[PDB]
């Protein structure tokens, strides 16, 4: 049998994540219990579900930690038993969980380089042949996720030569925050035609930004996440799109491999790394 343990159960990604286990388990053929804390956002709950899960005789161990390093012990201590265990989602800290001698098979995310490139790639498409300037809603500095996110984006729209990218400012994953500086840019760029942000709390606020300028309808907002009140915006016409995430993709994805890695008959060594699996993210319009 497997196991999953993932961040919650109650926020749609991760029912989706669940699901997408299910169905996969199904046609595998394979046992699977999934779990979450029931403490939420509490580092040291998923640590110990996860610990618990040791008395058990679970073949192949798939998590979403919560934080970089709070399931680095057992996670260890799971690898020098022979447990099959794949990363989702939000990497682990591999470098401490290295140094407490443990591994994993895999690491199955999103592609949010490429999430990014996505969202703008969609905007290029939008603006067809007169193009027109662009911004970027950055994330908070340090997140990788957001970082690859502005990359894709900025790289898309460089390489689209109607596009001119007017500014790129980070609004730290706040929705109040990307309003004010939604609002800024454009006040600074009117003739701007469309606005790439980072994750969908920032896009929403983007979106009132828009609205408050009277440019509803002529500034494109794109959000990231694919989170229900942006899903609603775009249906309501409020958000342009949004670049959701695969989460059903990737934990079944999470799941094949950790069965793929059993056949082996012996974990991934600790001077190996594991292998590195990117899910494509998907675009949400009308």
């Amino acid at each position: 049998k497997y196991a999953v343990v993932l961040k919650t159960l109650t926020d749609p990604f991760w029912q989706s994540m669940k699901a997408g286990i299910e169905a996969e388990a199904k046609e595998l053929g394979v046992t699977v219990d999934i779990f979450a804390a029931a403490s939420e956002g509490d580092a040291e709950a998923q640590l110990a579900l996860f610990e618990s899960l040791s008395n058990k005789n679970y073949k192949g161990i798939a998590f979403a930690p919560l934080t970089a390093d709070n399931l680095v012990e057992p996670v260890a201590s799971a690898w020098k038993k022979g447990t099959y265990l794949v990363n989702l989602d939000d990497k682990i800290d591999m470098k401490a969980l290295k140094a407490a001698g443990g591994n994993v098979e895999a690491f199955v995310t999103t592609d949010n380089v490429a999430v990014g490139a996505q969202g703008a790639g969609y905007i290029i498409e939008k603006l067809g042949a007169e193009g027109g300037e662009v911004a970027i809603i950055e994330g908070e500095a340090g997140n990788a996720a957001g970082e690859a996110r502005t990359k894709g984006a900025t790289d898309a729209f460089d390489k689209a030569s109607n596009i001119k990218l007017v500014a790129s400012q980070p609004a730290d994953w706040d929705r109040a925050k990307a309003k004010q500086v939604a609002t800024d840019i454009l006040a600074k760029h009117p003739n701007i035609k469309a606005i790439y942000c980072a994750n969908d709390t920032m896009a929403l606020g983007v979106a009132q930004a828009v609205a408050d300028a009277g440019k509803t309808g002529k500034v494109l907002v794109v959000g990231t996440d694919g989170i229900p009140e942006a899903q609603q915006a775009v249906k309501a016409g409020k958000m342009t799109a949004t670049v959701a995430q695969n989460p059903a993709a990737i934990g079944a994805t999470g799941l094949k491999l950790m069965v793929d890695a059993q056949k082996k008959g012996k974990v991934i060594p600790l001077d190996k790394k594991p292998q590195y699996v990117l899910v494509a993210s998907k675009l949400v319009t009308k």
